[PDB]
């Protein structure tokens, strides 16, 4: 089966037709002296030259202002002498947005299993908001399998042709498609052919229901766009020697790369890369180094933070890059908030998931704080090489569903006791049920990542306690001035809230998030939060 | 022997307790009035970074070591910029507020060596405060005084070394210190690229027979004129994917194929910048997606539609020029001939306007090859380097030719596509540069462009054959950066 949907009318709104009314009683003329134009049945003249995509916007906007002249005054009605159709036509174009329950409808029945498409008279517009249009079909552009515009196949609706095109494309029966449309007058050759007849009229809403009837039903609030991955850019950048960063690429300008914690991947970002490059940003979720498709070396001094942070800049160096907004989370947070505090001019902006920026004391070998935590304990157990890699290692599938669980859930990890069992998966059962968080395809993705690098260039990241502590001590005289934002985790059992109290000390200004019922995956957890504040925090900083 | 700069006014103009240390790195910016002006309106000193290149291009160990300090300020990108920018050319970069010892404390000369590690004779320091350069002689190091806004200075270099001229070429890009890109926007088929620079975004188009590291002069240029660049490897290309079915480079299949690489990556659109071929699909891409191009540019190649009723096959046997064109027409044939010896192959190709050793356009069927009348050891072209060819071999010896040439095999259903344009007009921003000696694809061709581009904006450079960009850079970027600076 297949459903395709026309884009003015249902899966973008509002109407240009709309906008027609409402210029046209807003200039007071006859029902459809304009709407004519464009739909009407009979396509003739400029529009259906325009439909066919024989002649561009700009063009058509001459020929059809003065054919619109000859019915004009010059046949009933009385149309303005100095009258065009250009600037109400390009405002209300350009004023038209995205359906979501629509287009959260299609990427159900896709999900789902089914022929998504849309079938529009479209026109090759060539105007100034000309972009407007790009964005809403750079965007859509993923959610659906074909585009049929009227304006490149050469035939508009309601001629026959289309539709009986629309079909040899989908390789398929009328009734095994549904057509979505707000005309009706181009639903019923649609129905005539033996296709699903709904008249998206409303704002889907109803159309939304009698559209439930067959397939399925759908969400309520559903889940925000996952970039999910072989459709994704690949970038690799060798920043030194035997050390290559490989990452992921999504939107324009400006940057904003994502940095990960330990055990993920960039595909931890999924739900945010996506969104973000959307929200009007190129995005970077970058493979940390010892992660993935990036470099991972063996020897430890190989992840000192000082490293990790400085071969940051060298990464954006040779992207051509003088600035970015760096978002961490986990182990990336305490790389980011080092990466505001030794590389200012580089950093536009950072924000951390769950981790606070925790200055080290003089005074207080930073061992010894790890040894005073109780919670702390599995970083002790993580302390000495071949040992956790071995546990975590031994069977990758139990040790992420281990993992990644929700802060609601059972089958945790025992970042208490540790070292005296010999383990964090030690009371963890041989079978983990799969946390409701992710899902068998997204935990086999992490399985492959790690099948490449193991565990210990990720491990090292630990492994760095003492000489981390010398580096940051640098910084103890200084303050955080660049845009900051912490968001902070109600119920993640490390990295607690409260371990942040005292971090505008530092961090004045420091604007703060706290989304509750949430673990220590953060992102995975509870994206869509996430992504309302992270935007929010981009558009108002 | 190598050779060090000082940022604070050698490598940048115009020159720019609490502040003993702000610089050693123990307080920030912020942390402390107009003087971030100042430090916003300086910049690179042209010379000095060329000087610079100079050294490195001639196996010298570049380096920078300044009294630095960390700035969280608002101007703050400027800094960055200059930064971001003067990277590619240093190999160490040893800044005060990083290792805590400003200049001149005796410790930063004797770091900068273990870090170099070498003898202090081995090295010539170069400061603007020759205050900072006593202990830099002392230690028996060569110490070069920045006075003149760097002439006498770049003299005194020349003396040290050898000579840098005075009007260079533009910074070339290269060769694997650049980002990869890979998009997969088919199946079996995936366009590699190269980015450099942050929007907003201009992907540079190439032609045959090359590649992106044709732009190489272009991409650095752009990406500081304040442009995220994407250097593309075109279908059939290097590192992109070369299917070897004719039907494959299909115009109408490639300009989609570029939308649909464009989606991929999340953008809405792009300024395309097309030449030889490429520069045909730019302006297809222009004519059939408007939306997705917020500009076109095409160097050489003007925007030639297609007659109706004039089959676009015996357009291409009556020009005398495009004899070739008919040659590359036969499958395994043109390739064969090409591929035997890549090396003359590309000698062949790439020569100036004013050079010998040239191709059989006009008579390549007739002597049955492209290159049979070529020299067989083609004396190098003064426009290319046998390391910048090298890199062509191999980018070439894992496509081989099938691919690129299919390009000229769709002329046909080309046209039969095109055709359905001929109604429509060219409205977005279009630049169309010529090059006076390109013998075809001459300026000529394009007289009656304006028919179908009105607004078109003009460049024309002079003495200039057919590789305009490796040809005439500067010239190149001078005008292609005012462009779109302009529009
Ligand atoms: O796996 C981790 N890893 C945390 C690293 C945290 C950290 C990073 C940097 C400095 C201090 C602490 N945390 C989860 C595991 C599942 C239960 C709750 C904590
Ligand atoms: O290699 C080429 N290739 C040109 C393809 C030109 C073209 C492509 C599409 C439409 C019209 C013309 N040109 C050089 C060859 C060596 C001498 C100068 C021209």
């Amino acid at each position: 089966r297949v459903a395709a949907f026309d884009l003015d009318g249902v899966l973008a709104l509002p109407s240009i037709a709309g906008a027609f009314r409402r210029s046209e009683e807003a200039l007071a003329l006859p029902r459809d002296f304009l709407l004519g134009a464009y739909q009407t049945e009979f396509p003739e003249g400029p529009t259906e030259q325009l439909m066919k995509g024989k002649i561009t916007f700009s063009q058509w906007v001459p020929l059809m202002d003065e054919s619109y002249r000859k019915s004009s005054k010059a046949c009933g009605a009385n149309l303005p002498e100095n009258f065009s159709i250009s600037q109400i036509f390009s405002q209300a174009m350009a004023a038209r947005s995205i359906n979501r329950p629509m287009l959260q409808a299609a990427i159900a029945l896709k999900k789902k299993g089914f022929t998504t498409c849309i079938v529009t008279n479209n026109w090759l517009d060539d105007g100034d908001k000309r972009d407007s249009l790009a964005q809403m079909m750079c965007e859509l552009s993923q959610h659906f399998d074909f585009l049929i515009e009227s304006c490149q196949v050469g035939m508009i609706k309601p001629e026959p042709q289309i539709y009986n095109f629309l079909l040899d494309t989908l390789k398929a029966k009328p009734n095994e498609v549904v057509f979505l449309d707000d005309f009706g007058s181009n639903l019923k050759p649609a129905r005539d052919m033996g296709m699903v007849t709904i008249l998206v009229h409303n704002t889907a809403s109803a159309l939304r229901e009698l559209e439930k009837v067959t397939g399925t039903q759908f969400p309520e609030a559903p889940l925000p766009v996952p970039c999910n991955p072989n459709d994704v850019s690949h970038g690799y950048v060798t920043v030194k020697p035997g050390i290559r960063l490989h990452f992921v690429e999504m939107g324009s300008g400006p940057a904003l790369c994502l940095c990960h914690g330990f055990p993920e991947s960039w595909f931890s970002w999924r739900y945010q890369i996506p969104a973000l490059a959307q929200a009007g940003f190129r995005v970077l979720a970058i493979d940390m180094k010892g992660y993935g498709d990036s470099s991972s070396p063996p020897e430890i001094e190989e992840y000192a933070m000082e490293l990790l942070c400085k071969e940051m800049v060298t990464f954006l160096d040779k992207l051509g890059i003088p600035q970015a907004v760096f978002i961490g989370h986990d182990w990336a947070g305490v790389m980011v908030w080092n990466m505001a505090l030794f590389y200012p001019e580089r950093v536009r902006a950072v924000a951390s998931l769950n981790t606070p920026f925790m200055p080290p004391d003089p005074d207080v070998s930073p061992m010894k704080v790890i040894r005073s935590i109780p919670v702390f304990n599995y970083q002790l157990y993580f302390q000495e090489p071949g040992v956790a890699e071995a546990e975590l290692e031994k069977n990758m599938s139990r040790t992420f569903k281990s993992f990644f669980r929700a802060s609601d859930e059972t089958g945790f990890i025992a970042v208490h006791k540790a070292t005296e069992i010999g383990g964090i998966l030690v009371n963890t059962p041989e079978d983990p049920n799969l946390s409701k968080i992710t899902t068998e395809e997204e935990i086999e993705f992490y399985i492959q990542q790690f099948k490449k690098t193991g565990f210990r260039g990720p491990l090292n990241w630990y492994r760095n306690t003492e000489r981390n502590w010398k580096w940051s001590c640098k910084g103890l005289g200084r303050k955080i001035l660049v845009p900051a934002l912490m968001v902070t985790a109600e119920k993640d059992i490390v990295l607690r809230p409260e371990m942040s109290k005292n971090m505008e000390k530092w961090i004045p200004f420091l604007k703060r998030g706290h989304i509750e019922d949430c673990g220590h995956w953060t992102q995975i957890e509870k994206p869509t939060e996430v992504n309302q504040i992270l935007i929010k925090w981009l558009q108002t900083e």
